[PDB]
């Protein structure tokens, strides 16, 4: 046999970028297969740091248009907070794309210093759910020192 369905799949999140203004690098993060890898390990920052966020998707299959990248601020297994990020229509034609998120401030405080889960589900309209994932962001004071 020289195949086993490898079931392309039309829009998912191939990877996940983080850039910013004092940070120590575009954190890259796997969004394909091996991503029990994520509850491992989290993502270090510093008190409410202004970063961006940078979404990869494949889009191989059909057009969808009214893509959307929710995310919930799970804490200490509680909800906090949860926002829906509209990326935009797609269509297929080469390879994946690249989102941008303008820089949001994440939690800050001397409490806030601490791992938090967050709960992003990588949605279209309403026609169905491309993929969804979780990881910890550890804040900090100092993590670009």
């Amino acid at each position: 046999a020289v195949s086993a369905d490898p079931n392309v799949p039309n829009v998912v999140v191939t990877r996940l970028t983080l850039v910013c203004s004092t940070a120590p690098g575009p954190l890259e993060l796997d969004l394909t297969g091996d991503l029990e890898s994520f509850k491992k390990q989290s993502f270090v920052l510093k008190e409410g740091v202004e970063y961006r966020i940078k979404i990869s998707f494949r889009v191989n299959r059909e057009i969808v248009s009214g893509m959307k990248y929710i995310q919930h601020t799970y804490r200490k297994g509680v909800k906090i907070d949860k926002t829906d990020y509209m990326v935009g229509s797609y269509g297929p034609r080469a390879e994946e794309y690249e989102f941008l998120t303008p820089m949001e401030e994440a939690p800050k405080g001397m409490l806030a210093r601490g791992s938090y889960n967050i709960k992003s589900r990588f949605t279209d309209d309403d026609r169905t759910d491309h993929l969804s994932w979780e990881w910890n962001l550890t804040i900090k004071k100092e993590w670009k020192d």
